[PDB]
């Protein structure tokens, strides 16, 4: 029922080759070391992986730990920013928590809402993983949100990404510092994402 979808999360952008055991061990350890659990023991009960679409559903033992796990949206796992989302069929019942109450230091959200400070970064080498692209962008300070767009068929980046800095006032310096930058065989395009949005 609805309680059960209130204990499940979509986890996108899972690395190639990840087993159920590896995902379980990662999420259980990180939730406990991050203080996101509410009771003794492991909070994740099951993982179902779809290797063809690089997503998993995790099932948790409680509604509140499911909600807290949303604070791991963007956590890096084997170089890739995991996308943590509510199931499409999820609807909170009255009294059910909806938003995580904790911020996990170092975790950069994958949700980049349109805004005056949202950047588009194009022309990235397709072999750079999420962490490596973030590393480049953090030359100008910490990120508030970031997503690298992937190719479903090749299991690899499409060469473009979106981001926003914690300090919105560095946006034009980052454009100036990165736009036209020669990176491997390509030259970066960095501009506000509203310039070229379809």
């Amino acid at each position: 029922q609805m309680t059960r979808q209130a204990r499940r999360l979509y986890v996108g952008n899972i690395p190639f080759g990840i087993t159920e055991e590896a995902m379980m061990d990662f999420f259980n350890a990180q939730m406990r070391l991050g203080g996101l659990t509410q009771a003794p023991g492991n909070p994740v009960l099951a993982v179902q992986i779809n290797q063809d679409k690089n997503f998993a559903f995790l099932e948790f033992r409680s509604v509140d730990e499911t909600t807290q796990a949303m604070a791991f949206d963007g956590i890096i796992f084997q170089g890739q920013s995991l996308k943590i989302r509510r199931p499409h069929d999820y609807q909170p019942l009255p009294g059910m928590s909806e938003n995580p109450s904790v911020y996990v230091p170092g975790v950069v959200s994958t949700v980049v809402p349109d805004s005056a400070h949202k950047l588009f970064i194009g022309g990235l080498p397709n072999y750079l993983n999420d962490d490596q692209v973030k590393e480049l962008l953090t030359s100008f300070g910490p990120l508030k949100a970031f997503n690298l767009v992937k190719d479903s068929a090749t299991g690899l980046s499409k060469g473009y990404a979106f981001c926003e800095y914690v300090d919105i006032n560095v946006t034009d310096q980052a454009i100036a510092g990165l736009n036209g930058m020669q990176l491997g065989d390509k030259k970066l395009l960095v501009q506000r994402a509203s310039v070229g949005a379809k």
